[PDB]
C-alpha cells in the first residue's frame, strides 16, 4: 500500500506521437502509428500487406 508514483509542482507533459501538452501517446486519441493503415495490423508498411493466405 501507498506504493506512490509521481508528485511534484509544475509538472510536465507532452505526446510523442503528435507533440501537443497535457497526455502521452498511451493517453493519445490521433491515429496509430507502427503499423499498417490497410489491415490494422503491427510490424509492416501496407505495400508488403500482400493477398492473406488460407486460415
Ligand atoms: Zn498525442
Ligand atoms: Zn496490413
Amino acid at each position: 500500500m501507498q506504493r506512490g508514483n509521481f508528485r511534484n509542482q509544475r509538472k510536465i507533459v507532452k505526446c510523442f506521437n503528435c507533440g501537443k501538452e497535457g497526455h502521452t501517446a498511451r493517453n493519445c486519441r490521433a491515429p496509430r502509428k507502427k503499423g499498417c493503415w490497410k489491415c490494422g495490423k503491427e510490424g509492416h508498411q501496407m505495400k508488403d500487406c500482400t493477398e492473406r493466405q488460407a486460415n
